[PDB]
RNA sequence: CACGCACAGGGCAAACCAUUCGAAAGAGUGGGACGCAAAGCCUCCGGCCUAAACGGCAUUGCACUCCGCCGUAGGUAGCGGGGUUACCGAUGG
């Protein structure tokens, strides 16, 4: 449970295109501040989970916390801090 | 109608290389020439190739490596059956 820069987000709704979840998870993480990236694969394994990277941890600390079990597309999310560092956190 | 190395006069073009289009498979153009009696034309049937989009299932996945199954959709007529039309006329029991 180290904090991160990155936030790890799953029970995300499957059924959503990501384009639209890009654009649709900005705009709620936005909400926390700037964000340099949303990554998300539609693949086997990387499906119904997003992964967002705010400005400073900071952040996603302060995001976290308040969007925990939050209803997002009729999709209750799961969060976390992400395991590693997403790459350009190291740049 | 069918048949074939009947030498008549032709057609086409594998790999490869260049380039354009497509997610892709693959397709078109250009040189190439493996090999085609239809390797012309057509996707109705089987096979195989691709999964971007569409519908169903499966998946709770910790990524910045790969990304599953079915339907379907596309591609292949140079994978095959099939249909259709065809040049030559040594050959048709
Ligand atoms: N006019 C005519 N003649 C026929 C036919 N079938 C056989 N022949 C004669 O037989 C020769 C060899 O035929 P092949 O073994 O099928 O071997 C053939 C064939 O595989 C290929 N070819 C030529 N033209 C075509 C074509 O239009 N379509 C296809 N699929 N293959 C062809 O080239 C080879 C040699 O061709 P050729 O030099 O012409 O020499 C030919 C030709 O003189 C036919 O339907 N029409």
């Amino acid at each position: 449970t180290r904090p991160n820069h990155t936030i790890y987000i799953n029970n995300l709704n499957e059924k959503i295109k990501k384009d639209e979840l890009k654009k649709s998870l900005h705009a709620i993480f936005s909400r926390f501040g700037q964000i340099l990236d949303i990554l998300v694969s539609r693949s086997l394994k990387m499906r119904g989970q997003a992964f967002v990277i705010f400005k400073e941890v900071s952040s996603a600390t302060n995001a976290l916390r308040s969007m925990q079990g939050f209803p997002f597309y009729d999709k209750p999310m799961r969060i976390q801090y992400a395991k590693t560092d997403s790459d350009i956190i190291a740049k």
